[PDB]
C-alpha cells in the first residue's frame, strides 16, 4: 500500500500525547518508538511519557504498553525503535549482537524467557534501527538472528532501518545490504540530498530493485513534520510535495512517507489543516 509512519516518544514539538492518541487518528499507521537508546545493557527513553522503573533501573511504562495494545486494536503497526541522534550503544561482535536478538525477543516480542517486561504483556510488532552512530557493527547478524526467533510467534514481524539519504549510510548501510528488512525509512532531510536539494530517491530505487536482500524492501519519503522538526529540508510546497509522491508513487519499491515527529506532524497545521493529514490525503490520490 501506501502508509504513513511516525516517530513517536521523543517529544520534539513540547506538546507530544500519549500513543494512543496518535494511533486514534486516522493519519499514520506505523509508529516507531522512540527509543531504546541504550544496549546492549537495555535502556529506555520515552522523554515524558514514561518515567516509572523496575528496581534495576529499566523503563516500566504501563500506559505505553496499554497503548500499544489500543494502536494494534485499530490496526496500526508499533516497532520499538533502536538507537537515535545520541544514546549510548554500540557492538563490538556479530556475536554479541546476535544474543542480542534473543534478549530483545525475550524482553519485547513473544520470547519465554522471563526477562524484565518495560511493555507488560504488550508485544511489539517488531523493531526499527535508527542508526546514527557511524558504527554498522552487528546489526546485520541482529535482524538475521531476529528473523529466525520470529517465526516463534503467533504474527508478523517487521523490521526497519532509519538511513540518512546519502548512500550508503555510513550506520545502517550494511543493514539494509546484507539483511531482509521491510521498510526503509529515508531521512531526506538534514542533508544535500533533501527533496528540495538533490534529491536522490532513484539511487535509493537502485538499491531496492538490485542490491536489497529482500527485492520487495518499501522505500520511505522521510520527512521533518514541521519546519522545527530539523535544521532543514521540511517541505511546506504542497506542489512540491504532490510532484514528489507523483514521480516516486510509480515504482513498486514505494511505501509512503515517514515523518519526524509525530508530536510535530499532528501539531503543525499548513491553514487548519494537520501536516500529517494533508500528507496522508495526498498519498490516498
Ligand atoms: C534526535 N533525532 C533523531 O533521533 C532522529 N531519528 C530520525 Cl529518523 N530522525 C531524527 N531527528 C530529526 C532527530 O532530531
Amino acid at each position: 500500500n501506501t502508509n504513513i509512519a511516525v516517530y513517536w516518544g521523543q517529544n520534539s514539538a513540547g506538546t507530544q500525547e500519549s500513543l494512543a492518541t496518535y494511533c486514534e487518528s486516522s493519519d499514520a499507521d506505523i509508529f516507531l518508538l522512540s527509543f531504546l537508546n541504550q544496549f546492549p545493557t537495555l535502556g529506555l527513553n520515552f522523554a515524558n511519557a514514561c518515567s516509572d522503573t523496575f528496581s534495576d533501573g529499566l523503563l516500566h511504562c504501563t500506559q505505553i504498553a496499554e497503548d500499544i495494545e489500543t494502536c494494534q486494536s485499530l490496526g496500526k503497526k508499533v516497532l520499538l525503535s533502536l538507537g537515535g541522534a545520541s544514546g549510548s550503544y554500540l557492538f563490538s561482535d556479530d556475536s554479541q549482537a546476535e544474543t542480542f536478538a534473543q534478549t530483545l525477543w525475550d524482553t519485547f516480542g513473544e520470547g519465554t524467557g522471563a526477562s524484565e517486561r518495560p511493555f507488560d504483556s504488550a508485544v511489539v510488532d517488531g523493531f526499527d534501527f535508527d542508526i546514527e552512530n557511524n558504527n554498522e557493527v552487528g546489526y546485520s547478524a541482529l535482524a538475521t538472528k531476529l528473523r529466525t526467533l520470529f517465526a516463534e510467534g503467533t504474527k508478523q514481524y517487521y523490521l526497519s532501518a532509519a538511513p540518512q539519504c546519502p548512500y550508503p549510510d555510513a550506520s545502517v548501510g550494511d543493514l539494509l545490504e546484507n539483511a531482509d528488512i521491510d521498510f526503509a525509512f529515508i531521512q531526506f532531510y538534514n542533508n544535500y540530498c533533501s527533496v528540495s536539494g538533490q534529491f536522490n530517491w532513484d539511487t535509493w530505487l537502485t538499491y531496492a530493485q538490485t542490491v536489497s536482500p529482500n527485492k520487495n524492501i518499501k522505500l520511505f519519503l522521510g520527512l521533518p513534520g514541521s519546519a522545527s522538526a530539523a535544521g532543514s529540508g521540511y517541505i511546506s510546497d504542497t506542489s512540491l510535495l504532490e510532484s514528489t509522491i507523483a514521480d516516486i508513487a510509480s515504482s513498486s519499491s514505494f511505501g509512503g512517507i515517514a515523518l519526524w515527529d509525530a508530536s510535530q506532524a499532528f501539531s503543525n497545521e499548513l491553514n487548519g489543516e494537520p501536516y500529517v493529514e494533508i500528507l496522508k490525503n495526498l498519498l490516498t490520490s
